């Protein structure tokens, strides 16, 4: 039960403030690689869970992002899963929050944002509309013309100009 501008500041201040030592060393993450997503994208009067972005610089680093995971003053849980999922608590006080992280290589940065905003209804219809161009997106990249390409593009506009489909806002959710 918070505001829009509330999990903007949690998430602000979140990902400004989120740190993890990994074989001694301490891995700030800050906005340059950590975009939120899901209710910020929305931008909603009110929301109950936010999600956000991770793009780690490499798959092994992707493996031992969240080793001594810690923040500077609130708390959190972190939880692992295949396939960039990354699913996260914060607790603030005997409070808690839901926050749903993506886990996705620097280069997935854009693709990241287009899956987690969706649903996959709008990833369904987009790739049946792009099988017909025979274009197709995956996590690990798309095809054209039967060739295996990466994902090479700035934010998600630029990211739908890699498939060549229109360019959609996140909070209408599809």
């Amino acid at each position: 039960m918070l505001t829009l501008i509330q999990g903007k500041k949690i998430v602000n201040h979140l990902r400004s403030r989120l740190a993890f030592e990994y074989n001694g060393q301490l891995i700030k993450i800050l906005s340059k690689n950590i975009v939120a997503v899901g209710s910020l994208r929305r931008e909603e009067k009110m929301l109950n869970d936010v999600d956000l972005l991770i793009i780690v610089p490499e798959k092994k680093l992707l493996k031992h992002v969240l080793p001594n995971i810690r923040i500077k003053g609130l708390s959190f849980s972190v939880k692992v899963c295949g396939e960039r999922k990354c699913v996260l608590f914060i607790e603030w006080e005997k409070k808690t929050y839901q926050l749903d992280l993506f886990t996705a290589l620097a280069e997935e940065k854009p693709y990241a944002i287009f899956h987690f905003t969706g649903p996959v209804s709008y990833l369904i219809r987009i790739r049946a509309a792009l099988k017909k161009k025979n274009y197709k997106l995956n996590q690990y990249g798309l095809f054209k013309n039967q060739t295996l390409v990466p994902l090479k593009i700035t934010t998600e506009k630029e990211l739908i100009k890699e498939l060549g489909f229109t360019y959609r806002i996140p909070k209408k959710r599809l």
